[PDB]
DNA sequence: AGCCGAGC
DNA sequence: TGCAGCTCGGCT
DNA sequence: AGCCGAGC
DNA sequence: TGCAGCTCGGCT
């Protein structure tokens, strides 16, 4: 009675009602399924109404926030509940106008974070209900067609699984997942969870509690929500975002590519397994480059990608803007180290690494940030020479130095109150007695954001401050901040008294507390300082450099013998010791294993890395016989041969001062053409 | 005087003040277009100009119910802004007091939709207000963030004012937006149809609004038709078209998202529009439900919507997919690209201005279209009965007569006479008690017709009583199967008249507006369908001339191409030729001088607008063994009688290979459906 | 009270 | 993630 | 009173 | 085509 996607059953309200099922579907396209299943039949005694995905925590949520709440209230009026009512004797389950809620939901972590959702929303209001069985969900394999669907119903009695409340453990499993009050519970709880799972990994591998709900299924979610959300300590990318740089890798595009059909293109070559908004949103985040975003933006923004204005709310439509990688992208991640990563594999389809290995801790360089479950992370951005500088040292076996959070175009100052402490502060000068200035707002202040909370409410005051300024004027642009503010010379003397910085609000604290990540194992570790991450990631890249050394000398070697073996065939063959004209292929291979020629020494060392082949040798073109190509292949066997020895004489440290400094010469090139631009 | 219940309005700071005739509203096209002119007004503009956005084509007012007026969220939302008051004049400067502002600008894109949209806002101020029209109320801000405050700090260079002239005015804006005026409109964009040939044989700050009604709109009105009036040739618009050929060149082996396709689309063929229009294309070319295509030329992978809802049950663009269905090479063979007038955007090249298929596309899925002046309707024609029509032209017999048909449509379409057909549903008595209705008409989908004949029936429908007394469905997602109760006597009542005729089973077809372009592009209005069909044969006929000329050519030159390279390699392997340390250009001159042609592939093609012996020396080392000496020279035999063959069949003969091996496999796909 | 961001 | 208005001509 | 579909 | 709710933890 007022509900636009309530698919209402026809018995619903009236003296069948404790015999009527409402189904809570995960999303529409779920809810059309349901009805698709019910066939006609289903009508009388089920509903079907959608979810429109996660429902709010009631548990310790605000009570404006739960009266407010349209999908709760939906819930409510639909099952006929009350808050406060019990339910313990039969009296009282007549005022329902269904007598069981039947979730269902999609079959992995998400679906089974939404049922607890729901269960969590009627074990806090209504816990008598639990214990009348008034929760069950249908089960579905792994959305599936409408001719599927009628089969599932058909089938109702092997897909129904009711939910069983077996005493208090019931009560404090639900609890361990949705109280604010249980957040360190839940770092034991899933500590646990890690650790077990480690063990059997190195051995082998109708009726539910809701006790066995929490431990056995709802904690599938929770921990799937930190592998998504907790970025690596390595590259500091997050499985989504690593999937956008995999494709973007894979792709090498030249030119600008729309950031749909990107997300598109990632979701097909990466298996990417959400929706798309999620995917199109990482690589907004990924390209951003105002002042508070990233210190090297690894995509280009092509288009409106977001202004510090609105803190990058204001990017244009998905659909509407392009990007590209940057050129520091594969001088951050060089080409060649993917031939040292581990290839993860979905579908059988091979996707991206594990991790990259840049040659700077990138999780530094641009602040990773993220929210799970139990645990979350929070790191500021650090410049990226300041960070080459400390590698250089550590390359040295000198002590790195101290590094402040450093913002890229940030104009004010950050300083260190304290172990993991900061304060940030913005840029504000008095210009003349009635007049201050101010050209820098402190990190992640956005300009209209403080236009509207601090400006307006000191010229206008409030119903609980007074007005403190008379006048102000505004002289922007996109990149940078410039407020020119009037004031009596009364009002102005008092804000130096207490101080520019606090009046005017400019000035924020930032603390890091919770550096969070997992390391190079897999393993989630808190980390207390930023050396300790540079640490742990410099030892790890150089040993990678010397993977990567030994990786040149086995494949350049290989180039070298392949070389050595088509110039001996043509030098042979141009002077009467070799011939195959007319011969057969039987006698020809049998020719050339007689006189030493070696089958194809690039797909030997490869295959090693996990009949003879002369294909190497024979499909060269009859060009190769000219005198020019000789020349030419005698040549590149001799510059080969130049090129393994040059190689074999760099130690992992060399390469990587080559790769530091290439990647400082770019950056350098890069962020004055910004400035031009 | 202030407006509150509009969130999208940026309200000017002077308006509804004592300034408020000096005040400009600035109407854009869409929320993007706002956002730019916000962002251009700079902080001086927000006193005396205000924003606020169209989403896209607004109500034509001329003509329009009262209901529909009344109820439309844009026209009032224009009306409160301004201040305007229906049924009021605007003369003296007394009236003028009751605005809020003083001036409208349009803000729209510098295309053909923005000026429709343009003329829709002259439209609603001519319709109701036209002494305002007269004060010069209305103006227009041209284009060619940063760049926005540019063309505002210049806004006079890009401000254009709207002037009334004369009764001339009027008459033009009557033209264009009247109901009334269907065959002028006709006449208008005939002569200017005909007025462009002329001049392709050969080679301010005031504007009217006639001279925008004539030398702006216009432009739209024919665009309109030209990407809304299908071809003759291959059934197609533009923007099919244009999918069709992305889809060819990106050749999918595996099902592709249909949004991603979209975006693939728009990118290959330069399509300019919005890619929701585009996924609709996709989808429509793609559903295969009785009543839409009797050949989909893309595969429906996932829902694209059923018989239930006529389709609009389709799923979202972002979680279908699709692909090239197996019939659409053998209908479209890639042979005849080579045949084709492929167009450009800026430099690049993109779809042809028609595809020529094997048979007349334009019958099977019913070309459809609503233009400016025009519009096109066909039905659906059966694809065996045109290939045996085909058959028979080509035989120089008369081709048969046909009637509409629907694929899996179960019922009756009956001639009445020249494009008129009765199209009848499916009813039966089953008992003295029950009637079951198996088939609806075709495009009478299955909800519509429960909740619009089968519920009144049962109901109350105000003054008729209620016939039936109950009913139950039976349906399956491709079927209809409805079970309806009625007493002996109503359903005596009811078999005594139609039952057809009662159960609203019964459906006229007219098709007296077969308007298609020609193959140069010319509208035309076909009489009959067999008009269309001997016009469309007669050019796929002659393009299986040009077919036979192409192949023989090209045929030839890969024949003179193998000869020569199977020469040079028993040359080479008996001695007569040595190219061992020779340079590059003594080999180039000792090839010339021993006969040897330069490329003759490549300058076969270079006719159809030093010496290349790549084609020789780029062979590998293999070519001079054993097996492969052998295998060129089998190679090199079985093109020269590839040509020969050639030669000696006719136009005739290829068509007719094409159709059938387009019939067998048309019978495999349909036969494969029939058990899925 | 609300940001941050990868999910629904 | 799902959802919504209009044009234009022929026809019912 | 509204469908059909390529556009905004 | 633009628009909107929620989770989860640390912190202001
Ligand atoms: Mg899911
Ligand atoms: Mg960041
Ligand atoms: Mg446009
Ligand atoms: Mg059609
Ligand atoms: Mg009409
Ligand atoms: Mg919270």
């Amino acid at each position: 009675k007022g509900i636009p996607k309530l698919d209402d059953a026809n018995d619903a309200g009236g003296k069948h009602s404790l015999e009527c099922t409402l189904i809570l579907t995960e999303g529409d396209s779920a809810k059309s399924l349901a009805v698709s299943g019910l066939g006609v039949i289903g009508r009388d005694r089920y509903g079907v109404f959608p979810l429109r995905g996660k429902i709010l925590n009631v548990r310790e949520a605000s009570h404006k926030q739960i009266m407010e709440n349209a999908e709760i209230n939906n819930i409510i009026k639909i099952v006929g509940l009350q808050y406060k009512k019990s339910y313990d004797d039969a009296e009282s389950l007549k005022t329902l106008r269904y007598g069981k809620i039947m979730i269902m939901t999609d079959q992995d972590q998400d679906g089974s974070h939404i049922k607890g959702l729901l269960i969590n929303f009627i074990h806090h209001n209504w816990p008598s209900l639990l214990k009348h069985g008034f929760l069950e969900e249908f089960i579905t394999p792994i959305t599936s067609t409408a001719k599927e669907a009628k089969e599932y119903f058909a089938d109702m009695e092997r897909h129904r699984i009711l939910f069983r409340y077996a005493g208090p453990e019931d009560d404090a499993a639900i609890t361990l997942a949705f109280s604010k009050k249980k957040i360190d519970d839940r770092k034991e709880w899933l500590t646990n969870f890690m650790e077990d799972r480690r063990q059997r990994r190195l051995h082998g591998l109708k009726h539910l509690t809701y006790n066995d709900f929490i431990n056995k299924e709802l904690i599938l979610f929770s921990n799937s929500d930190n592998e998504r959300s907790i970025p690596s300590l390595v590259d500091g990318f997050k499985p989504g975002q690593r999937k956008v740089l995999f494709t973007c890798f894979k792709r090498n595009d030249k030119r600008e590519v729309k950031v749909a059909q990107l997300a598109g293109s990632v979701a097909e070559m990466s298996a990417y397994h959400h929706g798309e908004q999620a995917l199109m949103m990482t690589i907004v985040n990924l390209a951003q480059n105002f002042v508070g975003s990233n210190n090297i933006n690894l995509l280009q923004p092509i288009g409106q990608f977001g202004t510090r204005l609105h803190g990058g709310k204001d990017a244009a439509s998905p659909r509407y803007i392009f990007t590209m990688l940057s050129t520091l992208a594969r001088l951050l991640f060089p080409a060649v180290d993917d031939n040292l990563l581990k290839f993860l594999y979905d579908d059988n389809q091979r996707v991206e690494p594990e991790w990259y290995i840049p040659i700077i801790p990138m999780v530094l360089i641009n602040g990773a940030e993220g929210i799970g479950t139990g645990w979350a992370c929070k790191l500021p951005n650090y410049d990226a020479r300041e960070i080459v500088n400390n590698v250089r040292r550590m390359l040295d076996g000198l002590d790195p130095h101290p590094m402040l959070p450093n913002y890229k175009n940030f104009k004010g100052t950050i300083q260190e109150l304290g172990q993991n402490q900061y304060a940030v502060s913005g840029e504000i000068f008095v210009v003349d007695r009635n007049t201050v200035e101010i050209t820098e707002l402190p990190v992640r202040t956005w300009t209209q954001v403080y236009k509207e909370q601090v400006l307006e409410p000191m010229l206008n005051g409030t119903d609980k401050t007074p007005a403190l300024i008379s006048d102000y004027k505004e002289y922007h642009t996109d990149t940078t901040v410039k407020f020119v503010v009037k004031m009596t010379e009364e009002k102005l003397a008092q804000a130096e008294a207490a101080g520019l910085h606090k009046v005017f609000k400019l000035q924020t604290t930032l603390t890091c507390n919770s550096m969070v990540l997992f390391d190079h194992m897999g393993c989630l570790k808190k980390y207390e300082t930023v050396q300790d991450i540079l640490k742990e990631f410099f030892d790890l890249r150089l040993s990678y450099y010397g993977l990567r050394k030994e990786w040149l000398v086995g494949m350049l070697g290989a180039e070298s013998t392949k070389l050595n073996n088509q110039a001996r065939f043509i030098l042979e063959k141009i002077q009467g010791k070799i011939t195959i004209e007319n011969r057969s292929k039987k006698d020809l291979i049998q020719m050339l294993v007689q006189r030493g020629y070696e089958s194809d020494p690039v797909k030997a060392w490869k295959e090693a890395q996990e009949g003879p082949d002369f294909n190497y040798i024979l499909n060269m073109s009859l060009w190769s016989l000219t005198k020019e190509k000789v020349e030419e292949l005698i040549k590149q066997r001799d510059a080969k041969g130049r090129e393994v020895n040059d190689l074999k004489r760099k130690s992992p440290s060399d390469l990587w001062k080559e790769d530091l400094a290439a990647f400082v010469e770019e950056l350098d090139k890069v962020e004055s053409q910004e400035r031009e631009d």
